[PDB]
């Protein structure tokens, strides 16, 4: 089997991407944030505190003839931005782009934090990291991909995120028309439950490539590119007037500045992020100071190849017995 769905930026800055997902019988379609950095499928629901729902589409398990309450099961998650959510658990039928899993754990939110409430376009998350990170207690649950994997034509999914444009998540096959050149595969460590890999180095603009090992995660659920302080300082030094602002919480730059590209290494291959992918616009409406899309990972403790990086590539999440990651230019 295979599945294919379109993923859409939530706003003009590509702050996140949403993908439609069918849950239950009859189907209830929710727009979920596919997140390769976490492993819970959770949704706004009929059980979510009313004051914490503001425009989202909700899952109502009582209207799904295939929903079954998972007795005594609960979940609770926190993310790197201080946001959180929690609730109870159902199993139900979930479909993505024609690919159907029966008995998928659907984590119904009783509570969500303010950032979630404030984003009306995101109805929940669909985790695609390793199932070892799933938070359901007292019995941990499997991701949509883990549940689907044995039925897929090939045990893979791909992320093709657009810059200010539509994109695609495919399950079970590699669309060889979606990229240029070859896909370079690189080793993955699952020891932290992430799609964790080691980049071979970087360049800034037309500068010389610096060979250096950068361990980080391929994370579709993180907006920006988080890299070591040394690397980030080297990037922003090439932007006139850029500075790190404690008040704003990272590097900012004059909105009229020309941003250089940023290149990262995948083995001997190179993925080039165009400069404009790094522009996250005015820090507040009407300001001529703009937020940067490459930021230090010093505070977070791990390097993150988020959407800024991934949308410059066609990315293969290969869930073979020994998982690997593939990157191609496009
Ligand atoms: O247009 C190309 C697409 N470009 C990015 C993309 C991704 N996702 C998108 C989703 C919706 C609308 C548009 C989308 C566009 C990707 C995905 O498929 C192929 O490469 C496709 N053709 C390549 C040439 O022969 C085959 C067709
Ligand atoms: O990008 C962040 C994610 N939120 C994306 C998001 C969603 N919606 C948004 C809507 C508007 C403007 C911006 C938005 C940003 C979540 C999941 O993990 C973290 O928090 C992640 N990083 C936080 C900073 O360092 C750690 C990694």
């Amino acid at each position: 089997s295979t599945g294919s769905a379109t993923t859409t930026p939530i706003d003009s800055l590509d702050d996140a991407y949403i993908t439609p997902v069918q849950i239950g019988t009859p189907a209830q379609t929710l727009n979920l944030d596919f997140d390769t950095g976490s492993s819970d499928l959770w949704v706004f629901s009929s059980e979510t505190t009313a004051s914490e729902v503001d425009g989202q589409t909700i899952y109502t398990p009582s209207k799904s003839t295939t929903a079954k309450l998972l007795s005594g099961a609960t979940w609770s998650i926190s993310y790197g931005d201080g946001s959180s959510s929690s609730g109870d658990v159902y199993t139900d039928t979930v479909s993505v782009g024609g690919l159907t899993v029966t008995g998928q754990a659907v984590e119904s939110a009783k509570k969500v934090s303010s950032s979630f409430t404030e984003d009306s376009t995101i109805d929940g998350l669909l985790g695609l990291a390793f199932s070892t990170l799933n938070t359901v207690s007292p019995t941990q649950q499997k991701t949509f991909f883990d549940n689907a994997k044995a039925s897929l034509d090939s045990p893979v999914f791909t992320a093709d995120l657009g810059y200010h444009a539509p994109g695609t998540y495919n399950f079970g096959f590699i669309d060889t028309t979606a990229y240029t050149g070859s896909i370079t595969y690189t080793a993955v460590s699952t020891k932290q439950g992430f799609w964790e890999w080691t980049s071979t180095g970087y360049a800034v603009g037309s500068g010389t490539f610096k060979s250096t090992s950068i361990d980080g995660i391929a994370d579709t659920g993180t907006t920006l590119l988080y890299l070591p302080a040394t690397v980030v300082s080297a990037y922003w030094a090439q932007v006139s007037g850029a500075k790190s602002s404690s008040s704003v919480g990272g590097y900012v730059f004059p909105c009229s500045a020309t941003l250089p590209s940023f290149t990262f290494g995948v083995g001997s291959a190179r993925i080039v992020i165009p400069g404009d992918y790094i522009d996250f616009g005015p820090i507040s409406t009407g300001s001529s100071s703009c937020f940067g899309g490459i930021q230090s990972s010093a505070g977070i403790g791990i390097n993150i190849f988020g959407d800024v990086a991934l949308k410059a590539a066609f990315v293969v999440f290969n869930g073979a017995t020994t998982p690997t990651l593939g990157f191609a230019s496009k």
